């Protein structure tokens, strides 16, 4: 589980998307695997604008962030696990990690804020879904 909250936008995972989500929906993208969702309050979390492919990730299935090496967004397979057509995801960002289902959600950031969010696992690889080039979530 985990979301992004920036200004009056929550970003969770697409597949983990809830029916209020759903109810307040503003973006959404199956390829993608997002879905952006209008919130009441404030979020506080800045969106890095950038091409740095080092960074930090929360990995709930260890209660740890890790450092990691990742590549750029681009269109991938995803292996069956128990979810999707276990299928292609576009805008995908990989790295050598650990991931599970339940660690969708975790954010990964660098020096210029959050990158993306945990969206697939397997093999020893950790998929996530770049969040960088959605550049409205930054103004109204
Ligand atoms: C594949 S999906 O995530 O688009 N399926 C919809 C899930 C859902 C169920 C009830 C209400 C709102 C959403
Ligand atoms: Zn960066």
């Amino acid at each position: 589980s985990g979301a992004i909250y920036v200004g009056n936008y929550r970003v969770v995972n697409r597949h983990l998307a809830t029916h209020n989500d759903w109810a307040n929906l503003v973006w959404e993208d199956s390829s993608r695997d997002l879905l952006v969702s209008s919130t009441t309050a404030q979020g506080c979390d800045t969106i890095a604008r950038c091409d740095c492919q080092t960074g930090v990730y929360y990995c709930s299935s260890r209660r740890k962030h890790y450092p990691v090496s990742f590549s750029k967004p681009s269109l991938i397979f995803v292996e069956a696990s128990e979810y999707y057509p276990a299928r292609y995801q576009s805008h995908l960002m990989l790295a050598v990690g650990h991931s599970e289902p339940g660690d969708c959600g975790g954010i990964l950031r660098c020096q210029h804020g959050v990158v993306g969010i945990v969206s697939t696992g397997g093999n020893g690889l950790v998929g996530f879904a770049d969040v960088r080039d959605l550049l409205w979530l930054d103004e109204e």
